């Protein structure tokens, strides 16, 4: 499914995410917009071998297993396929764990070098939330 901008917002704060961990809901709107472009069936493969999942890009060496990247940890317990799903609800819930491991947000790549600092309110600006 491609989400609209304030529909996606209103999504994840119904999900819990409007400042889980501290981060106001605007980032993970333009973490979702960077990564994905809000599409919840976008995957890529990473130079590893890995591959990112959905509409935040999980990825599998870590947090899902999609049963070909070896030694991949599946922290999310969850099959990387659920994630693509256009019902958000596993994607919001494996991503409240990437956020509390210790780096934040910076876990996205795409956060941190087009979100960190910028006026992420603005990606939430005319929504009815």
């Amino acid at each position: 499914k491609v989400f609209g901008r304030c529909e996606l917002a209103a999504a994840m704060k119904r999900h819990g995410l409007d400042n889980y961990r501290g981060y106001s809901l605007g980032n993970w709107v333009c973490a979702a917009k960077f990564e994905s472009n809000f599409n919840t069936q976008a995957t890529n493969r990473n130079t590893d071998g890995s591959t990112s999942y959905g509409i935040l890009q999980i990825n599998s060496r870590w947090w899902c297993n999609d049963g070909r990247t070896p030694g991949s940890r599946n922290l999310c317990n969850i099959p990387c396929s659920a994630l693509l799903s256009s019902d958000i609800t596993a994607s919001v819930n494996c991503a409240k764990k990437i956020v509390s491991d210790g780096n934040g947000m910076n876990a996205w790549v795409a956060w941190r070098n087009r979100c960190k600092g910028t006026d992420v309110q603005a990606w939430i600006r005319g929504c009815r939330l």
